[PDB]
């Protein structure tokens, strides 16, 4: 299926979360509250506000995955603040079946977030975790699992949008 | 999660089908029409009508899978004819994450259909294909992919219900 066809059958975040176990919806609620209370740095907030074109994020994720709970709570926050961004979420299994060849991936690590423009051209991708976490060791991964890198998922995605033209 | 918790977040067949690509919904429509036109043997139809207790089928499946398209179209038919049976469908990924240990499976072949009673006790399972297809060769698998074993998915499931007490 084309990226447009996949984004069409993808679910929105509210629906995605609504299909999760009570425990998993509570994990997402926890990461959401951290952003709602702490907010975001002003430099990042400014970069978000300056996004004036429409971007589509095609995600492969699942509500039982801790990395999806973490990073998608973040990207939902961003999208609710900046509705020029929109997420649609398909399954890991569907990504394994239809996205592995074109993306040149042997396996699908979730969340896989594909950043597309309005004509569904692929601008880049975020895979599993923020790059500052993927460059780190035990310490960074641990703070991340605690929700201390939520702003990095947003920053990474903005970076891909910014990196394009 | 318990089998009750998993069946609760499972989607019904109509919803499951509604999230599929137009092409995949057409495949399901095709297998449905074959049952709607041809029907079922009278011996099988009788065994279906005699199911007087409530049974819950917890399925792991995905709309892009040909085996799920085939066998779940069949089991939906059965359930619409015999509403003492009810399907709820969760993802392959969630089955990989939460059902592999308790079922003693190294991998999840879909559809995985777990047959449970009303107190969510596991009576048995159907895995990927009907047993008469799994015992066959190229010829049987080919007729199966063409939809010539739809009645066997139903029969297998009734057999598990019948095999219990």
């Amino acid at each position: 299926a084309s990226y447009a066809e996949l984004f069409d059958i993808g679910e929105d975040f509210a629906a995605f979360v609504g299909h999760g176990l009570a425990t998993e919806q509570g994990a997402v609620a926890r990461f959401r509250q951290k952003l709602e209370s702490n907010g975001l740095p002003s430099a990042l907030t400014e970069r978000l506000q300056r996004i004036e074109r429409r971007y589509r994020l095609l995600v492969a994720g699942e509500m039982w995955c801790p990395d999806c709970q973490i990073n998608l709570a973040a990207l939902d926050f961003a999208q609710r603040l900046q509705p020029n961004i929109e997420l649609a979420i398909i399954s890991k299994g569907r990504a394994e079946d239809d996205l592995r060849q074109r993306l040149a991936l042997e396996r699908i690590a979730i969340p896989l977030v594909l950043v597309l423009d309005e004509e569904f051209n692929l601008l880049g991708r975020f895979v599993e975790r923020p790059q500052a976490v993927l460059d780190g060791g035990w310490f960074d991964i641990t703070a991340y699992l605690w929700g201390g890198h939520l702003e990095h998922a947003i920053g990474d995605v903005l970076a891909i949008i910014e990196g394009a033209a």
